[PDB]
Parts: C-alpha cells; structure tokens; sequence
C-alpha cells in the first residue's frame, strides 16, 4: 500500500462516483447504502457504501474497526479471528460464518489504517489486500477466498457521527444464492450496523 491509495480512498467519500457503470441501490440503513456493480462475464459483484453513522466517534469507529479482540467477542458473524506479523506489515486471518450448508469462508490478507490531515481534517483511511502464506495454507471444510479487496474511509460528520464511504469486492468460492443477498440485504446488515453501533457505545 502506497500514499497513492490510501488517499484514493477517499475521493468518492468525498464525491460518490456512481455514474460510471451501472451501479443500483440495494439498501438504505441507519444513514446507510449499498450499491452494486455486476461484472456481468463473472457474475461478481463490487459494492460501495455511503452513509452517515451518527453516534459513532469517527476516532471510535476506526479504533474498533481494527481491534480484533474486541471484534471477536462482539461480531456474530465472526467464527475465528487473529492477526500476526509477517515481515513488517500485519496480516489478518479471518474466518466468516455461512449458514449451513455453505461452507464459512475465510481470509488471508494485509490490512493497514492511516490517519490523513487533507484539509486540517482527520480522514481514517484503512485498506485491505488478500495475501498468501505458505504456513497458513487453505483449510479443509472452509473456502478460502484469495481475490479480496476492500478500503473504507471514515471522517467526522460534524455532530456526534460519521460520514463514510467503503469498496469492496472478493471472490467467494462459490455461488451466493439470492436469497442470502435478500437477508443480508433485509436484515444481516441493518441488525449488524445496529449491533455495531451499540459496540462503540460500550466501548
Ligand atoms: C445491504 C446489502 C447486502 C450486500 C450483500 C453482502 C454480503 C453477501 C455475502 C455474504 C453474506 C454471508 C453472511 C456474512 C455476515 C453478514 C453480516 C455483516 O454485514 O457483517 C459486516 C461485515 C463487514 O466486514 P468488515 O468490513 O468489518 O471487515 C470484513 C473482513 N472480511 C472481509 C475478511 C470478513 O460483512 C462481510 O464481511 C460480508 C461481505 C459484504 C461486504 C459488502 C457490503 C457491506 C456491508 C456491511 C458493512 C457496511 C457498513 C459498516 C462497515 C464499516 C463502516 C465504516
């Protein structure tokens, strides 16, 4: 990760470019939307999100966007969870929960935050990068996802919130029924930015 990408970041948090290629809403939640883009030759989607969390510190959010521990004993969703360091940069190793039958899916990547000044303001950027290592080969049962990218930006909105805008896209191994989308979409998220929310209150 270069200066270069870590302020990429956070342009469209600044400007939500969407107009380029045929993104589509998904989901609006507590200041909150999911857009999409279909590659349609691969059937993978790219999200982007905007929104706004108020309640969140922005100093907060970012704290605990990066503290697995505590990550670990509040997200539900996360089966096994650690981070190691490898020559100098700090890898992540997670492991995500699918309703059976679908197999979890984990990751292996670097994952690195800075704390940008653009404009006297403090803009938490964080990237993520899917990475390999021959200790930490796949696991049997589990789907190792070895296309992953994302990198979410976080700032103050100015009350008592955040303002913020994520990308993402990985690779999962396998079809994601629509079905899956539909709960995620309808319930996962809502309840987990709820979940979340309440976990920086209690921090
Ligand atoms: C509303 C429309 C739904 C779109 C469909 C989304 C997912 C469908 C695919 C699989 C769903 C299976 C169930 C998994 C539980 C979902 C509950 C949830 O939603 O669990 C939050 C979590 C975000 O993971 P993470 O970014 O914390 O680190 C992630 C690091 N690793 C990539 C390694 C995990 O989901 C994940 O990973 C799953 C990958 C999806 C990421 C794209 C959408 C972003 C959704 C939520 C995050 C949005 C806002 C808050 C984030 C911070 C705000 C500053």
């Amino acid at each position: 990760f270069s200066e270069e990408q870590f302020w990429e970041a956070c342009a469209e948090l600044q400007q939500p470019a969407l107009a380029g290629a045929d993104w589509q809403l998904l989901v609006e939640t507590s200041g909150i939307s999911i857009y999409r883009l279909l590659d349609k030759k691969t059937g993978l989607y790219e999200y982007k999100v905007f929104g706004v969390l108020e309640d969140c510190s922005p100093t907060l959010l970012a704290d605990i966007y990066m503290d697995s521990d505590y990550r670990k004993q509040w997200d539900q969703y996360v089966k096994e969870l650690y981070e190691q360091e490898c020559n100098g940069e700090t890898v992540v190793y997670w492991e995500v929960k699918y309703p059976f039958p679908m197999s979890n899916r984990d990751y292996v990547y670097l994952r690195q935050r800075r704390d940008l000044d653009m404009e006297g303001r403090k803009i938490h950027v964080i990237l993520a990068r899917s990475t390999s290592m021959p200790q930490l080969g796949e696991r049997s049962g589990v789907i190792r996802v070895k296309q992953y990218k994302q990198s979410l930006a976080i700032e103050s909105d100015g009350k008592k919130g955040s303002k913020v805008f994520m990308y993402y896209f990985d690779n999962p191994g396998g079809q994601i029924p629509s079905w899956l989308i539909n709960w995620a979409a309808k319930n996962g998220v809502p309840n987990f930015l709820k979940d979340m929310a309440r976990a920086c209150q209690n921090y």
